[PDB]
């Protein structure tokens, strides 16, 4: 809510959550919303760009009786993933060192 | 480097600098550049927003044979301080709760 989520850590978030089991974009909108105030507008240009980008390929599946297209982490995108969370590893230690007191410049 | 930090994150980060102890701009700057990449012309006004807004005071001190400007963390600004790590700790887990499976809509 308070801090915004930028759309790199969007990807993070997709990439994150298409890993876990393959899913239509609704589904991961409404776990995004959950932190994010992204419209789906701005989600879905995203989810396109991973897919261009090789990470996530995507098929249909009837789901409730309407097609959905369905987001899959392509191994590219479990490499990618990897690298994305460690960034994030990275990014969270270096704000808590920072804020902890233990990173300085210098 | 990797993810971006938005000003909302870098006014955490300065008031969390600052409540270590008082300092001046360049080396708030300094420690943020460590994890930002954000402009004097950026870095400035948020401390100058900060201030007006109760969180830093400010005064000047001789440091090296130069007058610096410092900023102090206000009791107002340590109050707000807690509620940015809270809200930090928060996003933090939010993230990490999505990305690792247990956080999903419904």
């Amino acid at each position: 809510m308070y801090y915004p989520v930028s759309a790199l850590l969007i990807e993070y978030l997709i990439l994150a959550i298409v890993s876990k089991h393959d899913s239509y974009g609704y589904d991961i909108s409404q776990t995004i919303k959950l932190i994010a105030s992204i419209k789906e507008s701005t989600l879905y240009p995203i989810l396109k760009k991973l897919e261009k980008a090789g990470y996530l390929s995507t098929y249909t599946q009837e789901h409730q009786g309407r097609r959905r297209k369905y987001y899959h982490l392509t191994d590219s995108g479990e490499k990618h993933l990897v690298y994305l969370t460690k960034e994030w590893s990275v990014y969270k230690m270096t704000i808590d060192g920072i804020v902890e007191g233990r990173i300085r410049h210098d």
